[PDB]
């Protein structure tokens, strides 16, 4: 018998897919976790006492974005592996091709969480690998379901191409994607090519954005935008063709931007 439920916060969320907590834990009916530092419990009780003590009212690590009650904490995997390792665990509950859970020192943590007078309140989270061969700039990602749908997942993937510029290079998430990943990747690069074509080479379109080049090849091809010629793709299209993309249905709800401005933050 597994974990199929989880109390956070104030929300109650069923689980998705199998999470490796250990035997005991997953027996239970439900598990209890402290929304702060991410401690898992058998019981109620044992989750009013901790609430009744726990200092934490935010994640470790450093804040390193602040705007409004929009928050961002970098957690290296290497100095918070405790928390780091209830997060993958929590995480792995809705995600089904995530691996790796308590092999956290490779990996730095990116926790979003939405702030009121009682504390900061974990949203959803990206993982990045320290050194990462293949260029990917995002490990994993995942927005706690109750959240999803509502601009934080767009929040983190621009968030984690904000690092990327910050870097000098280009990155792409991990693969494979989340159905609902899949589908937000390509919603933010849409939007972000047609912003920056309304406002080019393939290679200019990736040095301003850090979006890998094959990322925009297929975000284009997926829009009829780009032409063939002896080997080489190549940007076609009229203004008139992107302002028809960019006012069309999916591009109007208002996003939670990322401010370069309050991003406090330095590349390794
Ligand atoms: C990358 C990503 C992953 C997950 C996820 N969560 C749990 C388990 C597995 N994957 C959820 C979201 C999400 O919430 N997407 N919706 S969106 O932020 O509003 C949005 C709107 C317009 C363009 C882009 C994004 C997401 F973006
Ligand atoms: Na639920
Ligand atoms: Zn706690």
């Amino acid at each position: 018998k597994y974990v199929d439920k989880i109390h956070i916060g104030n929300y109650e969320i069923d689980a998705w897919y199998f999470s490796p907590f250990p035997e005991d834990y997953g027996k239970q009916p439900k598990l209890w976790l402290c929304e702060y530092c991410l401690k898992y419990m058998k019981y109620e009780k044992s989750y009013r006492f901790h609430l009744g003590q726990c200092q934490w009212r935010q994640p470790p690590g450093k804040e390193i974005y602040r705007k409004s009650n929009i928050s961002v904490h970098e957690v290296d995997g290497k100095d918070h592996k405790i928390y780091c390792q209830n997060l993958c665990l929590l995480a792995k509950l809705f995600l089904d091709h995530k691996t790796l859970y308590f092999d956290v020192e490779p990996f730095v943590f990116y926790i979003l969480t939405e702030v009121d007078r009682q504390g900061a309140h974990i949203v959803g989270y990206f993982s990045k690998e320290k050194e990462s061969p293949d260029g990917n700039n995002v490990s994993c990602i995942m927005i706690l379901p109750p959240y999803q749908r509502r601009g934080y997942g767009r929040f983190l993937i621009a968030f984690s191409y904000e690092l990327s510029k910050l870097e000098s290079t280009v990155g792409s998430p991990e693969k494979p994607l989340s159905d609902l990943g899949k589908l937000s990747y390509r919603s933010y690069w849409s939007s972000v090519l047609l912003e920056n074509l309304r406002d080019l080479s393939i290679k200019d379109l990736s040095q301003m954005t850090s979006i890998t080049q094959n990322d925009i090849i297929s975000t284009l091809q997926s829009l009829n935008m780009v032409k063939y010629w002896k080997g080489q793709h190549v940007i076609c299209v009229t203004p008139k063709l992107v302002e028809e993309h960019l006012k069309s249905a999916q591009y109007k709800k208002p996003p939670i931007t990322v401010d370069s401005v309050c991003l406090k933050w330095a590349p390794p």
